[PDB]
């Protein structure tokens, strides 16, 4: 998400005014030296269900971050931040108040639920194919050296995915990963015009992109979720402005993260390549060890965010109006009361409890089932065929608030 300019101030006003927050722990994930690892996270947690924060209230225990995430009096906390922010009237405030994770209520389902179709089992299995086939050839043309294992894989694999989805030539994965990345939603709450141009120029160029794919398939339909939006557009369902903000909220959703998080994946075998061999062993262990990278390296450590629509009380904690609520995944995944051992990774674990690195309620990662089919071809593939990762240099990793993202992990597979 985009830091917004609150700085503590509206979270320090209602924590001079409520009782229930007066025995919260504090941890101030804006710093930049904050870690989600650090000894007084996991006290936190240990102390209370939720943490107060310089802009959040923020959720720490597992069965409360599924809880509030679903509750519905915590709206989407974007259309708030825009109004508190004061964010001009333009290019930039109307994607963050009409996007879909801005939306709440009846508009929410409705837009969300014509893009549901290419995410049901049946059409996570009618992909699978070309997914396995993406990663296949990828891994062919691997250097065998120390490279960037994002330039290499984690960037071309979920560009070309989402090409597919979406009904782009192949041959644009690379024009349309940096189109995503560029949209810079993570600046877009910010007070600064030379800032907030540089967001309202990169929304422009993918617009340019996404408007000429609509227009084409206005008159040209194929067999993908583009096509099938206009569809609904045709029908009357959804008009323009509602067509190309769909089709760009699930572009920019579905690449960079599922990007970041297969090489949070290497680099978490990197560390444990005891465990990259056992799933070469045995590669049935995929799916189990992808849940486990969700689990100790989610790319959201933080996930679902919301603001509280009216004033209520959860767990002895008034949350008053307009407060916003973040829930920590990261620090949620290793609460010992759902996780054995939980301060390790451990891929050989069956867990009862599953990551909650896709958020939860109406708003969950609509991608959810295709992030984990190219988590799974990949880790299954790269276990299979390759020696274990190791680190061959500087990991460059994004600034952004609530973002785990290597922007360029250099490796190699094996010593040797
Ligand atoms: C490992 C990869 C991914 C992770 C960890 C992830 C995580 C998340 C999270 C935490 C949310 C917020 C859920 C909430 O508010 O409760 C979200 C929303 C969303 N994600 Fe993902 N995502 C990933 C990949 C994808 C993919 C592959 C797609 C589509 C192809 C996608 C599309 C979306 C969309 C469209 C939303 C908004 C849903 C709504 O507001 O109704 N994401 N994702
Ligand atoms: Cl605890
Ligand atoms: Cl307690
Ligand atoms: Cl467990």
């Amino acid at each position: 998400i985009s830091e917004f300019d609150s700085e503590g101030s509206n979270m320090s006003t209602t924590a001079h005014t409520e009782p229930s927050w007066a025995d919260l722990p504090f941890l101030d994930f804006t710093d930049p030296n904050f870690s989600w690892d650090s000894p007084e996270v996991a006290e936190a947690r240990e102390k209370s269900w939720i943490a107060r924060t310089p802009l959040a209230l923020l959720v720490l225990r597992y069965a409360e971050a599924d809880q509030l995430a679903r509750d519905k009096r915590l709206i989407s906390g974007f259309r708030g931040l825009v109004d508190m922010v004061g964010t001009p009237e333009g290019p930039v405030r109307d994607f963050m108040v009409d996007f879909l994770q801005s939306l709440d209520g009846a508009d929410h389902r409705r837009l969300r639920g014509l893009a549901t179709h290419p995410f049901t089992p049946r059409r996570i299995t009618a992909v699978q194919p070309f997914v396995r086939s993406t990663v296949e050839q990828l891994i062919d043309k691997l250097p065998q050296g120390d490279f960037d294992f994002v330039q290499h894989f984690p960037h071309p694999l979920p560009a070309l995915v989402m090409c597919q989805l979406l009904g782009f030539p192949l041959e644009d994965y690379d024009t349309v990963g940096r189109l995503s990345i560029e949209t810079n939603l993570g600046l877009a709450l910010s007070n600064d015009q030379d800032i907030l141009v540089k967001v309202e120029q990169g929304l422009g160029r993918m617009f340019d992109y996404l408007v000429a794919a609509i227009e084409k398939r206005k008159v040209e339909p194929g067999d993908d979720l583009t096509s099938d939006i206009v569809r609904a557009f045709h029908d009357g369902v959804l008009d323009d402005y509602e067509l190309r903000t769909l089709v760009a909220t699930v572009l920019v959703a579905g690449y960079e993260t599922t990007n970041h998080q297969l090489a949070l994946a290497m680099y978490d075998f990197a560390q444990h390549p005891d465990q990259w061999m056992k799933i070469k062993e045995n590669p049935e262990l995929a799916p189990q060890a992808v849940e486990e990278v969700l689990r100790w390296s989610p790319t959201l450590p933080v996930t679902a965010t919301r603001v509280a629509a009216e004033d209520f009380e959860v767990n002895g904690v008034r949350i008053p109006t307009g407060t916003p609520v973040f829930m920590c995944a990261h620090v949620a995944h290793r609460d010992p009361r759902v996780f054995a051992d939980a301060d390790r990774f451990d891929i050989t674990v069956k867990r009862e409890a599953p990551s909650i690195a896709f958020g939860g309620g109406p708003h969950f990662c609509l991608g959810t089932a295709l992030a984990r089919l190219e988590l799974t071809e990949a880790v299954a593939a790269l276990a299979t065929r390759l020696d274990p990762p190791q680190i061959a240099g500087e990991i460059t990793w994004r600034h952004e608030l609530g973002v785990a993202g290597p922007d360029a992990l250099p490796l190699r597979f094996g010593a040797a």
